[PDB]
């Protein structure tokens, strides 16, 4: 189905990627090493479906962060229209603008579905672990209780 699989490690070319964040900050997924980075992509800023994933993984940030785990979400959203939804919903972990596509295209998460040419976002969360591999690949994601289930994956894995 999709070239970013379960096993996978991601290549020095994507580890070294420049990534513009919220907050007119920038990072790249190698700053991410030797902790764990739940990589969120959502399809637009501002809907209910994105607000509530946000939302919710906002309210078990420090969970994550007590087990060396943090939290990036991703969409093609300019940064000013990041800065605008991370102010008004409070976000407090940081929302990457992929406006290139390249980390979306890297995951492979643009799709193409149904109303009524829409291709975007395929609402989708990876588990990247510690030395640069995929534990865990979500795809076609149901917003409700994800991040919790996110969340209970990796101390599934944590033992």
């Amino acid at each position: 189905g999709s070239h970013m699989n379960i096993g996978d490690t991601l290549n020095h070319s994507l580890l070294n990627h420049p990534l513009m964040l919220s907050g007119s900050t920038c990072k790249t997924l190698s700053d991410y090493t030797n902790q764990w980075l739940v990589l969120y992509f959502y399809p637009k800023d501002n809907t209910p479906g994105s607000s509530t994933e946000g939302l919710e993984f906002n309210l078990l940030l420090p969970q994550f962060e007590q087990i060396n785990a943090t939290v990036l979400g991703v969409s093609r959203d300019s940064v000013k229209s990041h800065d605008s939804f991370c102010a008004k919903q409070g976000f407090t972990f940081p929302l990457v603008s992929d406006s290139d596509a390249i980390l979306c295209k890297a995951f492979d998460v643009i799709k193409e579905k149904t109303m009524y040419q829409v291709i975007g976002i395929e609402r989708s969360t990876f588990l990247i672990g510690p030395t640069h591999r995929i534990v865990e690949a979500w795809r076609q994601v149901k917003v409700p209780g994800h991040a919790e289930e996110v969340l209970n994956k990796l101390k599934a894995h944590a033992e």
